[PDB]
């Protein structure tokens, strides 16, 4: 979330205060002094932290404190983060290691204000969270450096800084650089290679790749195919984007930049005609195997509608992303928290992915496979619950109430009006319920004649196994 | 059981006049005058009142309003033996009556327990010699004729012969239990078409003229209004008195148009103080309009994170939020260029302070799914 940030701040008081700050931007209610539960500390410290914060807010911010509680008000949000984050040594150190491969230790001790042994002690802590990304900061009396494969260095920064894509402390004058990414998207969206993408994710990649290129930290050590078709199609417009920062991309950098862009592509996409035809013409082997797979999944769950969903196009794109570079696609999984009947049939997906590529721990991939499958199946499944509806009282109001309830319960809950006589029903499944206003064996949800706010909370709650 | 109140209801439920000493001692005069004048403040809400003399205890006002009050009082108690001695036996009689209707070409959907409870009360009141009078009705009315034989047979099962006014009133209790958005059997439908086609023609002009006055014709408004007009024209007096039952509902939940409705109404029946009719009519319009508005709020959806997750989550949010809510995926770009209305929210997990944002966690908790439902409530109710 900001949780990468949280793992990398080594100063606890400052982390605490960062957690306080987010609290009062995130929740524009009044928060109670009692909030201290949410931050997990004493109210005492909350009050000391607030005063700490107050003493250094820019003029147009304020924190107002009373009986009604605590609240942050302003007469833009990242100006607060730009004030507080650089107060942390570990963030200062990561900011400098993003822009140069190596720092002079004495010169960083000088600007941070700390002793070598103290920095050693912070860097030990930081190295515990970098461990997962396959990185470590080495500290000598001469040099401070970020050791690890350049691809993994960039993925870590991307995870860490994507939320700060509009922050001037990390990306000096970001808006001018983002305008370059916007211009590249316009050209893409206005051509027949148009493709939908996550633009903040894209733009932050553009920023990171530019900065590492200017600091002479180049990527390598991954397989790709120089002659890959999608790569060749997009290479020109990616060359122009990076050209706008005075970057020329050598062979490896150029594929990396393209891979980063590809990772930003959405599912259920709308592809321009040149992209479409390239995907129909140059990936017809993968496609056909996935077609077979989707027909066999549909057959095995007993609903041929599946074949008319986007599952085929989504799975193709998933496989493309993985077979473009297994080294990279694997390493890119670190951007996120890697958190039965499909999983059996997914052994066929797993064997198809041997046929084009090799992969080691496919758990993340299978889980994306599953999300796409599950998604497809839910787009076509009918209703997964029957809200049985027994209502005695004024007929006009029953009919209106019935209609409001069905609409509000959404398109997966069937609301069926029944009579007492008919309720001798062995049509009940672990999921189903009866809604009633009449006292009445069974699981019954009682509604007031005019449903209360409480009744409707609990009612939505009990639909939840039918939705996520 | 020790509610002296109840206890007085019951004797007057099952007995017209009381000897007051009988109650005075059958229970435990001045004390009773106290309980009655407090009772009497609710009674007034039904145009009822209890009267005490030394001689008798007596519920003054129309037998009709008494029975309506009892009905609001007991539809919940319909499967209770304290009020309805062996309800099981009696309800069985109501079920056979429905079958002789439901099997047959007179079928109509109704609220069966509201119906059963009317049958029980009308039985009780007739056997205790409290007759209704004091309304207007046509004995040769075709819907009444149609249902009279099956109703006569329902009451015959309790040993009752329906004396004329009691006949129509039992028919009306039944008619009042009929649902809207109904489906009618062949003989009922044919009656409807043969005796109300002109009225249907006039409500159809009305629905059109109302649909341009602000696409309603896709709704079921027409037939539901026909049914309203059918209930009402059977007895405006009884129609208005039965509104006493749900006073609560209506007094909190298109007025000029409805003058045409009244003028139409006036060609078939009297329209003296047609307050309820006007509230019912408004509630049908409301539901008809409701089903045809489509989207009343927009939830803009800003997501960054794993694209597979984006697509699943967008789908499931959209379904959960329902059809009256537009889930629109936007990029950060368009946030500044949103022209955004009262109801609208921004759902997100990328982070400007003062905005109608609802922050979602990459797997939303039951808890934040509760809150989200809440934000939609003014678009659904």
């Amino acid at each position: 979330m900001y949780s990468m940030l949280k793992r990398v701040i080594t100063e606890k008081d400052l982390l605490r205060q960062i957690r306080l700050l987010e609290q009062l931007l995130n929740v524009p209610q009044l928060t109670a002094k009692r909030l201290a539960a949410q931050i997990q500390t004493t109210e005492r410290t909350v009050f000391s932290d607030l005063q700490y914060i107050r003493s250094q807010l820019p003029a147009d911010w304020s924190i107002e404190t009373d009986s009604s509680g605590i609240r942050l008000r302003n007469q833009q949000t990242n100006e607060l983060w730009s004030l507080f984050l650089p107060q942390s040594i570990s963030i200062q150190l990561l900011k400098e290691l993003l822009f140069t491969k190596e720092l002079v230790t004495t010169s960083f001790l000088s600007t941070s204000g700390v002793s070598y042994e103290t920095l050693k002690r912070h860097i030990k802590k930081m190295n515990q969270a970098l461990r997962d990304f396959h990185l470590t900061i080495q500290l000598t009396t001469m040099t401070i450096q970020l050791i690890g494969a350049e691809s993994n260095i960039r993925i870590f920064y991307h995870r860490l800084l994507v939320p700060f894509t509009h922050n001037n402390y990390f990306f000096d004058d970001y808006s001018i650089h983002e305008e370059h990414y916007f211009q590249f998207l316009k050209q893409v969206y206005s051509s027949e290679l148009t493709v939908e993408t996550e633009e903040i994710f894209g733009a932050c990649w553009f920023f990171i790749n530019t900065i590492r290129n200017k600091a002479n930290c180049r990527v390598s050590q991954f397989s790709f195919d120089s002659k890959d078709v999608l790569f060749q199609l997009y290479q020109p417009s990616l060359a122009k984007l990076y050209a706008s920062e005075g970057i020329y991309l050598q062979g490896e950098e150029s594929f990396f930049a393209f891979f980063c862009f590809l990772e930003s592509w959405n599912y259920d996409n709308v592809y321009g005609e040149t992209l479409a035809s390239a995907l129909h013409t140059h990936y017809s082997q993968l496609r056909k195997s996935l077609q077979q797979f989707v027909t066999n999944l549909s057959t095995e769950e007993a609903r041929p509608d599946l074949i008319q969903t986007n599952l085929l196009d989504n799975l193709l794109l998933l496989f493309i992303k993985y077979t473009e570079s297994p080294t990279l696609s694997e390493q890119f999984q670190l951007e996120y928290q890697e958190l039965l009947a499909l999983s059996k049939s997914n052994q066929e997906l797993l064997e198809i992915l041997s046929r084009y590529t090799t992969i080691e721990e496919p758990t993340y991939f299978l889980s994306l496979a599953s999300l796409l499958e599950k998604q497809a199946i839910y787009s076509i499944q009918a209703q997964t619950m029957t809200a049985y509806f027994l209502f005695q009282g004024e007929p006009a109001w029953k009919a209106f109430l019935q209609q409001e309830l069905a609409a509000y319960l959404g398109t997966r809950v069937k609301l069926q009006a029944i009579e007492y006589v008919e309720l001798s029903q062995l049509t009940l499944n672990e999921a189903d319920i009866i809604i009633s206003n009449f006292p009445l064996d069974l699981p019954v949800f009682y509604l007031s004649l005019i449903p209360t706010k409480n009744e409707l909370r609990r009612l939505a709650e009990l639909t939840l196994h039918s939705y996520f």
